[PDB]
């Protein structure tokens, strides 16, 4: 029922700190003090906090101010025992970034965007952060003829290669996590899905330092299966971090509490992350909530919502465990042949010639007869939902 | 008018679709393959493609199979049509209800491979250069039913074998994985162009693998087709392309190319044809994977075949005119489209030189730059006016 | 729990009888005998069975054949005690209906469509059906210029008025329910959402005999809130029947078991239907499942899936009940001011003159103070989900 | 071509005046002076201007200021010859409306919301406006249990009835147009489509005074066919006004220039509005553009975008007329039987009795022969498109 530091729950300062100024209205909440955020999160059970440079230090603060703020923040982490597992840079808010940071058509903007990141990398290293998340929110376009995608990908790579060079030379040991999003705020953003982000990373100079930071709602904005995408990310060993939240399909980015959107997929996701090979989780990084307390809430509503994320995750974990431990489930899994997918299609040392000589794989194969046996998938699915519902 | 240099190809199953849908009986009778070859030759197609089962009915004995192939070859011969690509039906028969290569049942997986090997031999025999693989039954309706990790291992296992075989026999085939987000399965493995490219990078001979993206498949997720093709070209993995029309996220419509998202059909033709030199950015077949609407008879079928070609040639013409317009050149200059091609760093500059440049940060006036407009709407308006023949 | 006839669970013969021939493949199951379907349904607790004319009597059966089928059917009904609460007509399968039934551009098709329905109304009336469901699956277009919508709505209305007339005159006492669907099989279908159907119904000669038959996946295909659209249908008093199933947002029509798609919306739907005003349900017609056993299943999976629909409804019902009887939930509802929406805005006898005179409604209204109070919506949503999860 | 006042192109002050502060970044343009707006629009060809109360007069302006602004505003109109065809009220920006205006759970907010509109009605009547647009952007919910939809529709109706009462008694002669939108800013907005809005309006006390104001993007946000919904709206006679813009399916509300989103559907929409019966337009109200100049643009891009809206409409208009006048199209329309849909299904004086007596409509009908003939829809669509491309 209660969270432990071993759970690795983290929250972005920009989450609980969201003032609720949306596209159609003014802020409904006052600004949250970074120091206070540190104490309340520590208090609800979080193990770490994350932030955008501009979330902690107001864009344009002098070094005197900047330094003061960092010192205070640092104290709070100290007193509470919270760590900073990841940091990110704001390359989307200021008007200069209206056509992107790393991929702006304007060369000067591109030089400036890199500088802004190098700086944040420095603070990150000083606070002990291990991951740099890159969300290229303005990289993309509203009109096709406005952006040369090829040139854009060259420029994205150019910037990223420099960042790895630097981290490596300074010995920061950072890992870089590219965050995919299909749209909002640009009409279409470059690297729209977890798949596009993985393919791209494979083309960098030191690909081993790069992975992705997929977000629940981002994949759901395209009506994709989040769990299946994570599974693919895991297969590639590129799941460097993860943003959990809720969404209701293809519409604006809702950023609801984790599990308040597609509940069934929230369940299969916890099951995937926690019931890894041999008991152990399949994923070891932070369970980071990138969500927003609804505009209708006050600070009470804010802390409630922060705890709801933790709660949802632990209730789901609990049922995922019980689902897998149930002998009846175990029996249905067997009947559906789920584990049979783990056995190689080919026998040991078997190649094309041995397979071509096997009459049982074609010539004497009774396709009609195998075609008629059911897989028992509805029943396995029903057992999963009953565990989810606390009915089994 | 189409020329063989335009490289328009059609699948046997497009004009031959009987229009039996999820809710109704077929409204057209079967199309004869020899007949299809002659009719397509006539409308300007340079090539024809087919799934094994479109040409040779599932379960035909060798004599029968052999007869059909011989007739087909003769038709090819007489018309001068080629077979640029072949594919395998791993989705129709009940045995494939949970997948071909990734079925939970090991025996189906083994059978799926034998079915493809056989089609590879025929493709090789017909001179095909590309093997398209559409894993339409690979995926699931429920998350607990499919171990995705094991599924990718098995998908990989099967493809490495296919490459081994092609390479040992000297077939020279290229393999193009075709992504689709859903339908017939709730969720299909390798759902977008991105997922398929990322996957291909993990096979044993990656240089032999690429993708076969379909306009409608990316649009079913509301993705920018042109933008995904641009990324595929950047990775150099555009091995083939399936063109058609779609109206956003709904069942797969397979309309004629350009009958769904017209603006994106226009930017797509511009991308493929107004390539690097002056030359096309893509040199493969312009394959139409579409379906003549169920409301049409055979006159409708041939009309729809021609409409695909017409749409492409009309778009190509306006794409060319768009690029040659001085007013467009001017707008491209104001929007700094070309400035994106200049490296961010000066030659020989690294992080140490960038950090020493006070003008890239310390003395950079972001406020001032942030106020200048890119003039992107205006550029967009000139493009649309070229499309409408308004200029 | 166990279903009782009071639960009024019904299934279409075409649900458990779907042979699983989809758009990309052959049938994976053999045909189900109607009599056998009656027996099996009765055995799992269904109270009724429904059917399309063509599901029971093969298209073009001679009168002797048709009569034979009907008689055997009636005996099964008799023997099992199942009823036929609704009947429907297939105006979509045969090639003649490729451009629609009532709205085909071809006049002779429109005339035939009406006669096919009149014939089904007769059989409906003889079996005791009270509702005739109309699903115009082929009414629409793939291209905008191919169909005059205004003319199409005129012809639709022309056919429906005749049907009401005939029924009225024969004393059949049928109620008509138009079933909306956005697309599939046509690119765009006329009367795409529950809203469009209701607005249409209001224009017929006798609106009182007309309502809608909304389906969970159909509204979800447009990514609309099914519960909220049902709430509006109930407000209008036009919910004549309902089709329950599962869907995963905008994609082909999945027709999964009820609750296997958007679980959270399924939960709020059961709450709305059963926890109606004054203790009792807000809706009393059949709880009809218009779903399809997945193509991967055999006849065992088919009955499993039929039972899963009922189980799903009963489990959510139980949790909806517990939700509302929870003093904490009640306390959250009061804090969120849900019930306060039920109090008129105007005081009894107050008009604009009086409203205009109330300085507390404007001149002395402190918008800023009210604007800062939180509604507690997240917390209320969390308690709801904790009930569904059986965590409370 | 060139716009004339007879084209009736109108624009909201908030359109060209949008400063470009989005959900993720700061404003990229300075504020637009209303008088300048009047002058600039007059210059590009607009015949009228519209606005929300708060667009013109800053929220919380003293009487003198308010009065001051209006007077200058009227001079500019005077000087330029522009009119104010429609007025609307902002019930979505201020924090007090976070849960809605008319249907806020909070009764005091509902009363305030009504007062705010009454005042705008007065200003509207004074400026000569004919239509009051009502966009309930905050009416809806993020969570199902937080909003009683039935009570919300009662409260919505209660507010609308009062407004009609007031206008009629003051002799303002306004018509009311409800604007549907599926989501954004609420997770789900009440009256999500043109359909639901029409159904609702039919339940008001003086339904003849209420219609709808559908927006292209709003219907496309749910992937619906805008042209077909407008055709239904015209069938019902409820198209009181229309908002024209562009959108790229189900995603955040883009508000692109008209015809910059779904070009094919913008084409068919212009054809429907202009190639009306008796040669004349089927719609005679304002052609209002509710769009936003992209965030990447400056004031020059702003006027460019304003003009693009007009050029798009006139270029499309020009091609719709050519299309209809083409003999080959006339031949295709005939083969597709588009016009045969206009001839009643029944012969004059025929009812069910005579239809039942017609063996040719059923007993002797050859469904198979009819089912084999094609409609030539593809050819007809190809011709429409070639006209759109200026290829014919
Ligand atoms: O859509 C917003 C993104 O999810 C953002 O919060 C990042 O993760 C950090 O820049
Ligand atoms: O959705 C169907 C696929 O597009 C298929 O036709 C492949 O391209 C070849 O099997
Ligand atoms: O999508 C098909 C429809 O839902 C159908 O089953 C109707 O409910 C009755 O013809
Ligand atoms: O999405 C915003 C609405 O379209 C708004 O502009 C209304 O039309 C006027 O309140
Ligand atoms: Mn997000
Ligand atoms: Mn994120
Ligand atoms: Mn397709
Ligand atoms: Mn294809
Ligand atoms: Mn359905
Ligand atoms: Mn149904
Ligand atoms: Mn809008
Ligand atoms: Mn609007």
């Amino acid at each position: 029922v209660q969270a432990t530091r071993e759970d690795k729950f983290s929250f972005g300062l920009w989450t609980v700190g969201w003032q609720a100024r949306d596209a159609f209205g003014d802020a409904t909440r006052t600004a949250l003090d970074p120091v206070e955020a540190v104490h309340k999160l520590a208090e609800i059970g979080a193990y770490g906090i994350t932030f955008h440079d501009d979330d902690l230090v107001p864009f344009g603060s002098d070094a005197q101010t900047r330094d003061g703020i960092i010192a205070g923040f640092k104290k709070a982490l100290d007193e509470t025992g919270l760590i900073v597992p990841m940091v990110t840079t704001n390359l989307f808010t200021h008007p200069v970034f209206k056509d992107g940071g790393f991929t702006s058509n304007d060369r000067s903007v591109r030089r400036y965007a890199i500088r802004k990141v190098l700086r944040q990398m420095d603070l990150g290293a000083e606070l002990g952060a291990k991951t740099l998340v890159l969300w290229g929110g303005r990289e993309g376009a509203e009109y096709d003829s406005a952006k040369d995608v090829s040139a854009a990908l060259d420029r994205y790579r150019e910037a990223l290669n420099l960042l790895a060079q630097y981290s490596e030379d300074r010995g920061y040991g950072l890992r870089f996590a590219i965050e995919p999003k299909p749209n909002q705020p640009r009409g279409d953003i470059l690297l729209p899905t977890a798949g596009h982000a993985i393919a791209f990373v494979q083309e960098l100079e030191r690909p081993e330092l790069f992975g992705i930071n997929p977000e629940t709602g981002h994949e759901q904005m395209s009506n994709l299966n989040f769990t299946q995408g994570i599974a693919q990310a895991l297969w590639h060993k590129k799941l460097f971090h993860i943003d959990l939240n809720g969404q209701h399909g293809p519409k604006f980015d809702q950023d609801l509490v984790f599990g308040h959107g597609d509940l069934l997929n929230a369940f299969s996701l916890v099951d995937l992350l926690e019931n890894g090979p041999d008991g152990a989780p399949a994923y070891d990084g932070p369970r980071h909530f990138d969500y927003k307390p609804s505009r209708t809430e006050d600070y009470d509503g804010v802390w409630e919502s922060a705890k709801a994320n933790i709660r949802m995750y632990l209730l789901l974990k609990e049922r995922a465990k019980a689902f897998r431990a149930d002998p009846e489930v175990q029996e249905a899994l067997a009947a559906s042949k789920v584990a049979e997918l783990k056995t190689p299609t080919l026998n040991p040392g078997e190649g094309y010639a041995e397979l071509l000589a096997d009459r049982s794989a074609f010539e004497d194969y009774d396709a009609d007869a195998v075609g008629a046996k059911g897989f028992g998938f509805v029943k396995l699915n029903q057992l999963a939902i009953e565990h989810l519902l606390g009915a089994r």
